[PDB]
């Protein structure tokens, strides 16, 4: 009932967003948006959720985030030696030592996290970026210059390697965000975007650039598909030849698939060799 | 006349740069260099300019920037929790809230911009880097861990996606900088360097690494070229086969070309599909 | 004798690491670990070393670093506008202006370096990351969003281009770290990881993703190899065709090899053309 009331305020405001402005926003509404941001930040709200074995999206959460961008004023952020200027608060500002201990997260300087992103215990953030609305479950490693984009869902024990990006999905509203399920390895410099889902136990090698337009070639079956890496897939960068053989175009290739039992026994290097 | 006098000081100093030093620089010259840096920073000077339909370069502006690197001393930059040490001032230091409002730029923490780069209103800098001499026109999105290199010219409404880089061109003096014209999309992890020009309305997909040595294959015509993406081109990563078929080498492929009318109607995803 | 005593303390502690903890660490041991960290930071210890023409690794140095991660407590790092939370000190904190001058390093804001990494004079760090245990020799350029990973050995006059990463190797203990020898060029967005060695005078082009599982095709000889770029190699991204020709998979291609005499005369662009 309480969340149904909060959702209602958000949806009615979003409906007439085209006649709202920073100078004209209900004080009760700016409070409501901040209530949703707080729930996203502490994990009690999450933008997408696996329900009855299906990933589902909560559009009203995206609407609250979209409304924060429209209605919140930019303010100076004073770093001493320089200034920034933005409207989205950072996650770790008034955080005490106890609170950091209780969180179980390591935030390596100078990793940057916006408020409205949840990050579970035993996660390590190397210098990296986590955007508003993201949900990072337990035991995740976010390596240097990686990016966890808006609303992205990162599962337990996922390894996002150096310079790898998980693309944000705030619009369209009905789109599932980019989802990396439990125990996935994302290799360095890869980029998984636009609501692609990488299912459980997958291994993505280096330089895999995977969006909704990227052909996925399954070399075992010979099928070409889009938008989903099935569970336990080993994925490498490849090419597909032209019809006349004059050239080839970039694609992702599924070179093997591995059950959970095997995934715990064989190393990533052996899987790619 | 006033700018012709300023240019003269810069050129005469640059001529005898090999006998200048940090301890021996005219006080009037360090002022002149700073006058050019100020004009670059507020957009009244720009390193390259489209004149009579041709992009042209102002070598004397590069010479001023080169002289700043030679003559300016490094100084401590105190970030409180650590120190840096460099000779190029940052753009946003003594900036007031009013000045940030007047600029119309959002500088998301912790985006870093050197002084001597111009950034026009309605631009959003995610955590990213903009180097000295760059010119970023109105409405540009610089996404997370993107880079706008020295002297780069970024047109209106350009989208530089996450982890994409626009390479700097300070030397050679006569070289046009890397130029991205109006309404271009630069896909994630791409890198456009070494004075390549991407003309108006082009769409560059992910993982396109494009420099002066990169073959550009036009699959419509079959031509191979270098250094220029014609207006309205859709560009993806590809390969070109060996003469004996033993291997292939990386290249960029122009897979379609689109007029301005079509460019506003069809989405980027549909263009790449 | 003094270093043999220090090594002994480290090795005996590492042996019974599984029964050590942050709350139970010898005060004399936390001092010993800090002595090794200091020696790594000032270059008097280095994790790997070329001895009698062979690169060798000092496992006990890695053990000290591993013990710092286990035993050092996380602490708040106060950046004023936000906080971080980590257990590894930064290299440049109490550094004076004189010390920065004496170091000969430029640390461009906001490049981040952990303590326990050595960086020699005439090196320039653009905003980038250098991890604990790395050794960066004289005259190196680390460009924007590059990464020098843990224990990596970077030779004199190496150029790590924008967005390029040198992968860390802390485990396995016996593995040589990723090694880039003198006068190598590492092109933008490339990633050299997992203890690959790039020998002297090599030129690596853009988008080269090179780990222990990456096939290296030598187009002059036709040989496929792993883990080593021989001295003077020019390396570009390529593909290798499927046995049935349905697809190809990513690889690195050695397209030329160049002696030291030629390497100083011919430009990188001419080498790749």
């Amino acid at each position: 009932h309480h969340m149904n009331s909060l959702q209602d305020l958000i949806e009615q405001a979003f409906e007439n967003r085209q006649n709202l402005s920073l100078d004209t926003a209900s004080s009760d509404l700016i409070n409501a948006i901040n209530e949703v941001l707080s729930g996203l930040d502490n994990g009690q709200f999450r933008v997408a959720e696996k329900i009855n074995g299906e990933w589902t999206v909560h559009q009203w959460l995206k609407k609250a985030v979209l409304l924060s961008f429209k209605l919140f004023p930019n303010q100076i952020i004073d770093a001493g030696f320089c200034k920034f200027y933005d409207k989205i608060p950072l996650k770790y500002t008034d955080c005490s030592n106890e609170q950091f201990q209780q969180s179980g997260v390591r935030v390596v300087p100078h990793a940057m996290v916006r408020r409205g992103a949840y990050i579970a215990k035993n996660t390590v953030l190397m210098p990296s970026y986590v955007n508003i609305g993201a949900y990072i479950d337990e035991g995740v490693m976010v390596d240097t210059w990686a990016t966890v984009g808006s609303c992205a869902q990162i599962g337990k024990n996922v390894h996002i390697s150096g310079g790898a990006g998980i693309g944000g999905v705030l619009e369209p509203l009905q789109a599932n965000p980019t989802i990396i399920e439990d125990n996935c390895f994302i290799g360095a410099r890869s980029e998984i975007v636009e609501g692609v889902i990488v299912e459980k136990n997958s291994v993505i090698s280096m330089g895999v650039f995977l969006g909704q337009s990227t052909k996925i070639y399954n070399r075992i079956t010979g099928e070409v598909s889009y938008g989903r890496i099935p569970a336990g897939s080993v994925v490498v960068a490849g090419n597909l030849p032209s019809h006349d053989g004059s050239h080839s175009l970039y694609c992702a290739v599924i070179v093997k698939q591995v059950d959970e039992k095997t995934r715990a026994k064989v190393s990533i290097n052996d899987l790619l060799r």
